[PDB]
């Protein structure tokens, strides 16, 4: 009873490692791989969350890229909660302010998410407004409370977390909104913060926060890299830089059109946006990536690994229009399943119409 | 036609109240107000950081007698979250309510038990609407800039000095949310809160909103020692506390600050000036004959001329502001020495250490 004893407590420790090593690997940065070791040593599922301002048309690192992130969590004992901030949006002068299309789009976003090949067993979909409310007290004494911890300039330094910088007309709804944030960290229990790492300034206040308060149960900091946007120097795919983006409403058309001319440098993959959606989002998804193409060209070709795919690449025996070529077949591919949703579904289909008619205000 | 006697009313009324109060933001819209077949709400608001002076009960006294007396409710905005906010009472919140609950006796022992006074609780009322109290605040946020907003640094008692926490960004923001959540007509609080007052005069206009607040602003009382412009808990010394005996008020006004000749920034004469001599309509000064006697002080006009030219020694103004003071206190010490709950009450909240 030893010895089955040892192999009970051995067996354990592996299935941790490799937990934590591939949850590790949807990520840019985790802030301590030793306390997300730890937590996922509880008995519990762990609590993840993401945030989205509902303020335009969703792009497919919004969609595309965060559910693979997901399923890889919730494959893993984690929970997922997606926050629709549609107080935040508010607050930041989205959508004109209207909270009537905020609330549209955020149904409209949750519409994309079921049916973007997300197992949804795990998954949950909670509304800032409408959780805030039921629990009115506890969170605005939250927030309160770490108004009154940091200073202004410290909290300035999280401007990046709504899109802001120091250089526009700082409103005071740019304080109130870094420490709701924070708050919603508390207020939802989450043991990981799961955004991508333009958020992360005010993810490491709430660390913050514990130490001041002397919580010792810290979130782990988890974060995602940036999608970066189709042309050259466009870190970060968004609404906010023009002729960036994919949307997750994009046409066949729309994104054999979009993927041509994107920057796809020969023999580079630094800062090459048609290799990143290849490496964060075709190869998760696929596990493998099969590049189909023309006999004249090398006929097809499976990559089982992503050093072999880098190597055929910098080395130019893939060439640029062939890595192309299929970055788009398989974004269209994964956006199938949206399509077909938003084709059959009526009132989806409907839910769309009406949003598209939308204004973007920043 | 009987408007005309509404109309020589209210322009009595409007010079009366201009007269007590340091400033009015419109006469004209607060005449317009006066004017209206309702009743006006007034407030004003109170941290809960410690034992209350006498600028807050037997001052606060004679203007809301004056407006509830009209027809006006009064609020006392009983601020607890904006205390813990604040840092006071070390951030205790069971604190802050035991100091709101002795504020409440105080009150109503220095003449505001009536139908027209509110005491209501910040904490209370916001959560009976929190929905519409944190809209109004995130949208006060999102129209007005930072440096903007501490410009109203004063109204906490802070300063650009100090590390500016973002506490002082939230807190001028909730302020001047409850002038509109409270329906508030006329702001009737203290110089030092007129800041945010004018805060949300522009955020009607900014908002198009044409119900805007009357500000009625009375002046501050002095501490007792010299330089002291405001008596406060925030400088030690500076203060008597309704709760304070006969010989804690006598003590005090010997030591305080009496300039001879001398009415500026003079915390005694102000204090003659200011509570006294509206409470009683005279002032009384018992003096011995070689010192000039007993006088009755029909007109503030007199007191004055009679101070600067020095007829009135600083020994015999002390002794007679420390009597009135006494006389005033005398419900709020019988009520604390007999309502034993009450007594109770102060001997908690008096081993409270004040924070900043
Ligand atoms: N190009 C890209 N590549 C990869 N991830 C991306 C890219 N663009 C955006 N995201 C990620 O999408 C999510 C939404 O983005 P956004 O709506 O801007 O978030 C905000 O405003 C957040 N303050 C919203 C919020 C509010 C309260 C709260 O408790 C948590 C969050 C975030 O995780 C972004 O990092
Ligand atoms: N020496 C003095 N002479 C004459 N009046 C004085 C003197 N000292 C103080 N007051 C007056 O007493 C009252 C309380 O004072 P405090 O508790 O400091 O107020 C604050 O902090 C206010 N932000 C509290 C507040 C919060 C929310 C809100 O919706 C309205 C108000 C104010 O009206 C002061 O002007
Ligand atoms: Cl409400
Ligand atoms: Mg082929
Ligand atoms: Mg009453
Ligand atoms: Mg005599």
């Amino acid at each position: 009873e030893i010895e089955e004893k040892k192999a009970q407590e051995e067996s354990k420790i592996e299935d941790v490692d490799k937990i934590l090593n591939d949850i590790l690997s949807i990520s840019s940065e985790c802030i301590q791989p030793d306390e997300l070791r730890v937590k996922l040593l509880l008995k519990r599922k762990l609590i993840c969350y993401d945030g989205f301002e509902p303020s335009g048309r969703m792009h497919i690192a919004q969609g595309l890229l965060k559910s693979i992130i997901v399923n890889k969590l919730t494959s893993n004992g984690c929970t997922f909660i997606f926050w629709i901030a549609d107080w935040f949006a508010h607050l930041n002068n989205k959508m004109s302010g209207d909270l009537k299309k905020i609330k549209k789009v955020g149904s409209y976003f949750i519409e994309v998410w079921k049916s973007c090949g997300m197992n949804m067993e795990n998954v949950q979909f909670l509304w800032a407004s409408e959780e805030i409310n039921k629990k009115p007290n506890e969170y605005w004494s939250l927030v309160l409370d770490i108004s009154r911890s940091f200073n202004i300039n410290r909290m300035k330094r999280c401007l990046k977390i709504m899109g802001r910088s120091e250089g526009e007309e700082n409103y005071c709804s740019q304080i109130l909104y870094p420490c709701m944030q924070c708050a919603d960290i508390f207020f939802l229990n989450v043991d990981i913060c799961q955004l991508g790492i333009d958020q992360r300034k005010v993810n490491m206040l709430a660390r913050e926060y514990c130490d001041i308060k002397k919580i010792k149960k810290k979130p782990v900091i988890l974060s995602h890299g940036m999608l970066p946007g189709l042309l050259e120097g466009q870190e970060k795919m968004s609404k906010s830089d023009e002729n960036s983006a994919i949307f997750m409403d994009d046409s066949e058309s729309d994104v054999n059109r979009k993927i041509k001319k994107a920057y796809c440098p020969p023999n580079v993959i630094e800062n090459n946006p048609i290799y990143a959606y290849a490496k964060s989002i075709i190869f998760p998804s696929y596990n493998e990536f099969n590049l189909v193409r023309k006999e004249k060209n090398g006929g097809d070709k499976t990559y089982y690994t992503l050093q072999e795919l880098e190597h055929d690449y910098v080395n130019g025996f893939i060439h640029p229009l062939d890595l192309k070529d299929n970055v788009a077949m398989y974004i269209n591919k994964l956006l199938q399943p949206v399509r077909d949703h938003f084709q059959n579904n009526i009132e989806a289909k409907n839910l769309l119409n009406e949003i598209k008619k939308y204004k973007v205000t920043k």
